[PDB]
C-alpha cells in the first residue's frame, strides 16, 4: 500500500575547477548562513585557499579541502544574508595541483569577496533568474579541487 | 583564455521501479514528440511492455530494455501533442523481475494511456507547477526496470 | 589556461520512498561514523522516524526531517564500524505522508538495526560488489520521505 | 507490495566547457561504437564544430548542437572501436560563445583524432582505472557548450 511518488533532485550548475580526491556533497534543508574559508600564507602576501567550511543553522555543518597536512594560518568568515545567486573565482596551480584559488558570493542584495589569490583562469556560476543556490557539490583533497552548486525556484 | 562558465544540469524525479542491468538516460535538445511502447502478448489479453523507443524529430532515438530475445507482438504509438507534465503506471512483476508493466504520459494538451497491464504497484512522476518533462532515463534490461524523468522551466 | 579536467560526481542508488518538500544531501569526504536516527512514539509500543542526523569526524553533520511540530522522545545512535554497503528498511504511511518508517545500515563488518516500525513497504539499497556507499541523499519535510546514496569504488 | 530495490544512476565526470542553452543527455543501453562531428568552415582553414551526433548503431542516436541557421560543409566520421576510456580537445569562442571546438577520443584499442580547430585552451575526461565510458551529456544551442560522460566499471 505504498506508492511510488517519484522523489526530485535539484538541478545542479558545474561543477568548474578539476578533478579531485573524493567527490562531495552538501544540500542542507534550511538556507546556507556561513561560510568560512581557510588558507595558508598570509594577506600581506599571498593566502592559499585550503578549505570550505559551509554550514546552515542551527548545526548543518561540512568542511572540505584541508585533510593534508599543511597547518591554517588564515580564516575568512562570510556570513550570508539571503539566498546566494551566484559565485566566481579564480583557478591557479598550488603545490602541483589546479585548485579553486579566491571565490566571491553574490546574493540579491550583497557581494561578498573575492577572497584569496584572485590569479588564474576565472570561473564563474551563475543560475537562472528567480532561482537560488541552496548547496554545493565538488571535488578535494588537500585543497579545494572544484565547485558546483545544486539550484531551483525562488 | 576561457571562462569556466558553470553549465547545467537539469533537476529529476525519481526513478521509480527497480535496479536493472543498465543505467539509461535520454534528454534531447528538442522536445520529445514520440514514444513507442513494444510488447509481447495480446491486446486482446494481457500486455507485457517489452520496451520504449522514445524519439525526437527530426533523427533523435533511444531504445531500452528488448535486449533479450522475446519476440514483440504489439506495439502502441504515442505521439505527444504538448508538453509532458507528468507521467504515472504501475509495477509489477514479469517473468522473474518487477518491472515497469503500464505507463500513461500526461501533457498540457492530452492524456494517453495506462498502456500495458495496469495492475501492480502504482507509480506517479509529478514536477512542479511551471515546470515540463524534457527527458528520460532509468534501468533497463530485458525488460524496463526503472524510470525517472528530467524537468525544467516551461 | 588551467586544464580542465573533468571533475566526478559518484554514481547514485535510489531514491525510494516518496517526494518531500526539500531535496537534501550529504556526502563528506571522510567516513560517515555517526548516524542518530530520531524517533517519537516509544520502543515498547511503535517507533515513529522523525529525522535523521548523519556526520564524520571532525564536524561535519546534517539533520534532515523533524521541521514539524511533533515532539521527539527517542534517539538510536548508531556507532559505524567499517564501510556501509548496504542499506534497508521500510516505508508507510504516517499520519498522511508515505515515509521512511524504519533503517537498517549494514557495513563490511556489522550491521546496525532494523530501528523504527518494520512493517510496510520493503525497500533495499545494493550497490554492485567491491563497492561501499560514501554520502546520502533524499527528500525531507516533517519527516524522512526519501533517501538514497551515494557510492564508489573501494 | 513491491520490493522498492533502489535503482542506480552512472558516476559523471564533468562537464567541462560552458553553461548552453539546453542540457542534453544519451546513455544508451549498448556500446555506443559512432560518433559523427559536423562542422562549418574548411579542413585546411578552420573548421567550427557545429554538431556532435552520437549512437549505438543502429538503434540508439542523439544529435547535439546544430539547431542554428549555419549550414555544415564537412563531417568527421568515427567508428569506435572499444570502450572509450578518456576524451580530450579544446574549448574556444566561436561567434560570441566559448564552445568545444575539437575533440579526441581515446579506447583501449586506438586513439580517434583530434578532430576540429586546434587552439584554445584544453579540456580532458579520464576516469578510474578499469572503467569505460558508456554515455555522454553536456549542453548546447547552435554549437555544442559543454560536455561530460557518464562511466561505469568493466
Ligand atoms: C595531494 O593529493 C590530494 O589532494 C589533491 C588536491 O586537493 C587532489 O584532490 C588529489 O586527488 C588528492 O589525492
Ligand atoms: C534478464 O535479466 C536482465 O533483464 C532484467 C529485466 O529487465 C534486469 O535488467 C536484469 O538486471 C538484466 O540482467
Ligand atoms: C507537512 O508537509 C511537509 O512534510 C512532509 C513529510 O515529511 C513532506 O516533506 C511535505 O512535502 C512537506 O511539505
Ligand atoms: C545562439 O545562442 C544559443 O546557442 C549558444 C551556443 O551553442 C548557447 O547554447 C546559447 O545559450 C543558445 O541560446
Amino acid at each position: 500500500m505504498a506508492l511510488q511518488l517519484a522523489a526530485h533532485s535539484d538541478a545542479r550548475s558545474g561543477p568548474v575547477g578539476s578533478n579531485g580526491g573524493q567527490f562531495w556533497s552538501f544540500r542542507p534543508v534550511r538556507p546556507l548562513n556561513k561560510i568560512v574559508l581557510s588558507f595558508s600564507g598570509s594577506p600581506d602576501q599571498t593566502l592559499n585557499l585550503i578549505s570550505i567550511t559551509f554550514s546552515s543553522n542551527p548545526t548543518d555543518i561540512i568542511t572540505v579541502g584541508g585533510v593534508g597536512p599543511e597547518p591554517l594560518t588564515y580564516t575568512e568568515t562570510v556570513n550570508i544574508d539571503g539566498d546566494i545567486i551566484e559565485i566566481s573565482g579564480m583557478i591557479a596551480n598550488y603545490k602541483g595541483y589546479n585548485v579553486i584559488r579566491s571565490i566571491k558570493f553574490t546574493t540579491n542584495k550583497k557581494e561578498y569577496g573575492p577572497y584569496g589569490a584572485n590569479a588564474g583562469t576565472p570561473f564563474n556560476i551563475k543560475i537562472p533568474d528567480g532561482n537560488k543556490i541552496v548547496g554545493f557539490f565538488g571535488n578535494s583533497g588537500w585543497y579545494v579541487d572544484a565547485i558546483g552548486a545544486y539550484y531551483t525556484a525562488k
